[PDB]
C-alpha cells in the first residue's frame, strides 16, 4: 500500500517567481536555508512544481541508499545546460562531470585508474605532502618575525593557493610557486573567473535557454568570458605537459595528466576535456571545507587539541612515509566528514532516475529528478544527536557520509581533495594554534555550491618558535 | 447540465511569457490578430490563466447581452492600475472611466445630462458643425490651387488636429486656431504625450505593480510624465474657463464643462477628473475610426457614391439647421456603424462580473473578469456574412448587440454622442466636396496600444467636385 506520488507534500513556490527573483537578485544565496525551512515545515520529502517534469526532494540516507541501488549502468544527473553549452560553442568534448551514458561510463573506467584509484593516491600524495610542507614553512616563516609569535589574517587567499598548487602539481607535476609567495596575476584571474563562471551558472540555471537567451543574453556573455578564461588556463598547462611527454616518456611517475597522456587509451580531445574538469574543479570544493574546517577547529579549543596530539605522536613516520597520512590519522579524517556534514561545498546529490522506486513510502516515476539536499541532511537531529555541535568523534563510533556522492558516479577527485585537505591540515596542527574571537556561525551562501560568505579571521600561533622544528 | 469553469478551453501561454515578453518587445503590437487565433482555433469562448484569479474571454453578442442582464446598479471595470496610480501620485480624483461603485454612479448621473443627452447634442452640434465646415473649406483652398483640382496628402495630421479643434469647441467653448492653419507646439506635445501614455500603459498593464515596479521603472517615467503633459494640456483649459465664469455666467450655450460648472452638482476636483477625461479621451478615439472610414470609401468609390449622394441630398435643411445632422444622414451613421466593425478603436468590453451567470453553457462565478473582444466579434464571418465587406446597408434595421463598440448599459461611452457627431459632420462636409481616392487596395495593419490603431496612414487623394 503505497502512496501515488501525486500525494507528495509540494514546496508552495511558483518556478516563476524564483526565476524572477533570481533575475532581480542576480543569484540564489539563500537556496539552502529555504529548502532547510521547507523540510522542516514538510518532513523527509517533497515535490516542486517544476516546469513540467517531476522532481523530488530529499534527505535522509535511507533515501540515498535506495537511489544507489536503482543506480543503472550509466546513472545519470541532469544536463548543465550552459556548461555544456560552451563546450559545444568551442567544438570542445565534455569530461565525466557533464557526461551521460556509453559516453560517461567509458570515460570513468578510463580515468578511475589515475585519478581515484588506491594505486595513483600512493604515487601523487607525496607530492602533495611536499606542497602542505611548504605551506605551513612559509606560514612559520612569517610567524617568527611577529614579535609574538602569531599572525593573524584571513587564510583564504593562501588557502586558494594552496589547492591551486598541490593540485597543478598532483595533475600536471609543475611547481608553479604559489606557496609562500604571492597570487600571480594569472592565478588571481583564473580564481576570479571560477567565481564569475559559479554566480552566472546559478542565474542561467534555473530557466531554458530558449528564454533565457533573450532576457538575459550578457549573463551568457558573462558566463562565456569566465569559461574563455579558464579555458585558457587549463589549456596552457595542457599545452605544456603535451610538448613535454612528446619528446620523453618519462621513466618515474610525474602527475596525473601524465599517466592518462602516457597510456594512451583516450582521445587528445577526451584528454583535454577530462584535464579541464580536474584542473577547474580542484579548487573551490578544496578550499571551502579546509577553510571551514580551519574555523571548526579555532573554535572548538578542546577538539583541536584532541587532533592535534593525534597528529605530534603520528609525526615521525609521516615524514618517514607521507602515505602512512591515511591510515593514521582517522581522527583528522573523521574531522573531514564533520566539515561536510555541516559546510556541503556540493550542496546536493542529484540522480535524474531512470526506474519507478520507492522512497519514504512514496511511488517515483522513471525520469523523476531526485535531488539529495545535504545541508538538511547533515543538520537531522534524529540521526546525528548534537548535530549542530563539531565533533568529529562521532564517526568512530553508514549512508551518513556521502558529500562526494555514490555509486559509480561518486567523486573522481575525491581521493586528490582527500589526501590536500588532510595533508594541509596535519602540517597545520603540528606547528600551529589556530584562534579566534570570531566564535559566532558563519553565514553560508549558495553560488552552485555552498560557500562562507565571509571569512574569518584566524590566528596562527607557534607552539615551538622554531621554523623547522614543530 | 451546466459545465463548471475548468471545463471551458484553455488559452496556450501564460502570463509570464507575456510579461517578458512585452518587456523585450516593449509592446504587445499583435494582441488582438493573437486573440483572434485563439478564437479561430479553440471555439467562441475561453479562459485565460492569471494563477487563482478568473478571466473569460467572449466573442458573440448572444453573449454580450447577457453580460448586459448582469450588470449591477455598479458594473465594474477593473482597476487600471497605471492610470490610476498617477492620480494617486499628484493629489487628484478619477473621473468616470476609472471610477467604480457608488463614486461611479454618483458622477455618471451627474454626467450624462450635459455630455450625452439628446438635449445636450442640439446644443453643440452646430459648434460642431462650423468645425467641420473650416475644415473642408481650408482643404478646398489648398485643392483648388493645383492644375488637377486635386491635393495628395497623408491626412492624420489634419484629422487628429480636427479632433482636438472640435472637442476643445464641444467642450470648452474656446476655439483653438488649430483647423485651416499649423499645429502649435501644445498640440503636436499633446499628440505625443498621448501616443507615449498608450504606449507605456501596455508595458505595465500586463503584471502587478510589485513586479512593474523593479522590472520597468524607467517605463514608470516615461508614463507619468506622459500624463504631466496631458494634465498640463487639460488643466490649461479649465483654468481658463475657471475664471471666465467666476466673472460672468453667460445667457447661453458655450460648452459641455460650462454647463457643468454652472450646476455644481459636482464638486470643483470632481469636475476636473471628469473634464480631463473628456480632453484626453476626445482625440485618438474619434480620429481614427474617422481616417479608417476615409480609407474604406476610397476603397469602395460606390459606397461612396451613396454616400455622397445622401448629403448632397440632405446639404441645404443641414446647412440651415445643424441639428437636423442626426437623422437627415442615416447612411453616413451606418458607415460609422460599418468602421467601427472592421476597426473598432477599443479593443474589448470588460466586466468584473458581479452576479453568477452561465455563458456558453458554462458556469462563470462571481468575481470573474469577463472580456469580449470585439475585434473577433464584429469579423465573424458568421453573422456578418461577407465580413471584410464593408457594407453601411448591414445597419438599416434595428439585434442592438451586433453593434456594442462604445460598450453597453449605463457604463457605454460618455463620449459617445460626440465622438459620433464629429465623425458624422467632417465626413458630411467631405463627401459634397471632394471625391476620396487611393491605389492603396490592400489592407491596412491594424496595432494594439491600447487602442486599436493604423498603424499605417494611408495616402489619400481629394478631388474637388
Ligand atoms: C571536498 C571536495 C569535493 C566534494 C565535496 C566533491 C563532491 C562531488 C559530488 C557530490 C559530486 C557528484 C557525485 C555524484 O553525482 O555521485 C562530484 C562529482 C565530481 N567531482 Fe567532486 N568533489 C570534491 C572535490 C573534487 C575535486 C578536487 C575534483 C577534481 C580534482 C572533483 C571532480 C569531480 C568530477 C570529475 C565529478 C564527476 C564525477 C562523475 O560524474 O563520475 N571533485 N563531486
Ligand atoms: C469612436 C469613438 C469611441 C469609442 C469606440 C469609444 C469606446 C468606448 C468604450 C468601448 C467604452 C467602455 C464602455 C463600457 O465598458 O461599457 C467607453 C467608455 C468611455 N468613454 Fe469612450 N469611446 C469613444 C469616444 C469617446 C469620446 C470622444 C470620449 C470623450 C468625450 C469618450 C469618453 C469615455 C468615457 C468618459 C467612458 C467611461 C464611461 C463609464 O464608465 O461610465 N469616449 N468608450
Ligand atoms: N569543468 C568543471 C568543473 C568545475 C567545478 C567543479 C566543482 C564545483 C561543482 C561541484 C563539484 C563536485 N566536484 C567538483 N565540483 C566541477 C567541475
Ligand atoms: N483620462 C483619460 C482617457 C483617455 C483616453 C481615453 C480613450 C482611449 C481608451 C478607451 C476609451 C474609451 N473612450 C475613450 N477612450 C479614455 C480616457
Amino acid at each position: 500500500t503505497v502512496l501515488p506520488f501525486e500525494a507528495m507534500p509540494q514546496h508552495p513556490g511558483n518556478r516563476w517567481l524564483r526565476l524572477l527573483q533570481i533575475w532581480r537578485e542576480q543569484g540564489y544565496e539563500h537556496l539552502h536555508l529555504e529548502m532547510h525551512q521547507t523540510f522542516q515545515e514538510l518532513g523527509p520529502i517533497f515535490r516542486y512544481n517544476l516546469g513540467g517534469p517531476r522532481m523530488v526532494c530529499v534527505m535522509l540516507p535511507e533515501d540515498v541508499e535506495k537511489l544507489q541501488q536503482v543506480d543503472s549502468l550509466h546513472p545519470c544527473r541532469m544536463i548543465l545546460e550552459p556548461w555544456v553549452a560552451y563546450r559545444q560553442h568551442r567544438g570542445h568534448k565534455c569530461g565525466v562531470f557533464l557526461l551521460n551514458g556509453p559516453e560517461w561510463r567509458f570515460n570513468r573506467l578510463r580515468l578511475n585508474p589515475d585519478v581515484l584509484s588506491p594505486k595513483a593516491v600512493q604515487r601523487f600524495l607525496p607530492m602533495v605532502d611536499a606542497v602542505a610542507r611548504d605551506f605551513s614553512q612559509a606560514l612559520k616563516k612569517k610567524v617568527l618575525q611577529n614579535a609574538r609569535g602569531s599572525l593573524t589574517l584571513d587564510v583564504q587567499p593562501s588557502i586558494f593557493h594552496y589547492t591551486i598548487e598541490a593540485s597543478n602539481l598532483a595533475l600536471f607535476g609543475e611547481r608553479l610557486g604559489l606557496v609562500g609567495h604571492s597570487p600571480s596575476s594569472a592565478s588571481l584571474n583564473f580564481l576570479h573567473a571560477l567565481e564569475v563562471m559559479f554566480k552566472s551558472t546559478v542565474q542561467l540555471m534555473f530557466m531554458p535557454r530558449s528564454l533565457s537567451r533573450w532576457i538575459s543574453p550578457k549573463v551568457w556573455k558573462e558566463h562565456f568570458e569566465a569559461w574563455d578564461c579558464i579555458f585558457q588556463y587549463g589549456d596552457n598547462c595542457i599545452q605544456k605537459i603535451y610538448q613535454e611527454l612528446a619528446f620523453n616518456r618519462p621513466q618515474h611517475y610525474t602527475g596525473i595528466v601524465a599517466e592518462l597522456l602516457l597510456k594512451a587509451e583516450l582521445s587528445l580531445e577526451a584528454i583535454k576535456a577530462n584535464s579541464m574538469e580536474l584542473t577547474a574543479g580542484s579548487v573551490d570544493t578544496t578550499a571551502f571545507p579546509l577553510l571551514m574546517t580551519l574555523f571548526e577547529l579555532a573554535r572548538n579549543p578542546d577538539v583541536q587539541q584532541i587532533l592535534r596530539q593525534e597528529s605530534l605522536a603520528a609525526a615521525a613516520s609521516i615524514s618517514e612515509h607521507p602515505q602512512k597520512a591515511t591510515t593514521e590519522l582517522p581522527l583528522l579524517r573523521a574531522a573531514l566528514k564533520e566539515t561536510l556534514r555541516l559546510y556541503p561545498v556540493g550542496l546536493f546529490l542529484e540522480r535524474v532516475v531512470s526506474s519507478d522506486l520507492v522512497l519514504q513510502n512514496y511511488h517515483i516515476p522513471a525520469g523523476t529528478l531526485v535531488q539529495v539536499f545535504l545541508y538538511s541532511l547533515g543538520r537531522n537531529a534524529a540521526l546525528f544527536p548534537r548535530p549542530e555541535r563539531y565533533n568529529p568523534q562521532r564517526w568512530l563510533d553508514n549512508f551518513h557520509h556521502v558529500p562526494f556522492g555514490f555509486g559509480m558516479r561518486q567523486c573522481l577527485g575525491r581521493r586528490l581533495a582527500e589526501a590536500e585537505m588532510l595533508l594541509l591540515l596535519h602540517h597545520v596542527l603540528k606547528h600551529f594554534l589556530v584562534e579566534t574571537l570570531t566564535q559566532e556561525d558563519i553565514k553560508m551562501v549558495y553560488s552552485f555550491i555552498l560557500r562562507p560568505g565571509t571569512s574569518p579571521l584566524l590566528t596562527f600561533r607557534a607552539i615551538n618558535h622554531h621554523h623547522h622544528h614543530h
